[PDB]
């Protein structure tokens, strides 16, 4: 357990954190989730990414910086979540995941709950620190 890194804004506090994790944990079972720092920059470039998840833990924290600066530059809602190991375990892996991607799918069984983080995170951006 490690705390997050002082770049790793914003940071979704607990019950936005748990929030998150549910939903990623049912886009990966719907397989409506891409993981990985690769990953999740491809669908931002296709645009099909509707929220950026990453770990604020993760080490070194350098390989998936670029995240924030892309997805502020195609106006895609993202946020860091405290801990790899958890978001690993939403995934549905025994590994830790340090980037996840939800994605596209205007007839998906949880486009509410998607929707419902995505103003969740945009309402956080709104309230101050970007990485421009
Ligand atoms: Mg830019």
């Amino acid at each position: 357990m490690s705390a997050p890194n002082p770049k790793a804004f914003p940071l979704a506090d607990a019950a936005l954190t748990q929030q998150i994790l549910d939903v990623v944990q049912q886009a990966a079972n719907l397989r409506q989730l891409k993981k990985g720092a690769n990953e999740a920059t491809k669908t931002l470039n296709r645009g099909i990414s509707e929220f950026i998840i990453m770990a604020a833990d993760c080490e070194p924290i350098e390989i998936l910086l670029h995240l924030p600066l892309l997805c502020e530059d195609k106006n895609v809602p993202y946020v860091f979540v405290p801990s790899r190991v958890a978001l690993g375990r939403a995934c549905g892996v025994s590994r830790p995941v340090i980037a996840a991607s939800i994605t596209t799918n205007d007839a998906s069984a949880i486009k509410t709950q998607i929707y419902a983080v995505k103003d969740k995170i945009e309402t956080l951006l709104i309230l101050e620190h970007h990485h421009h």
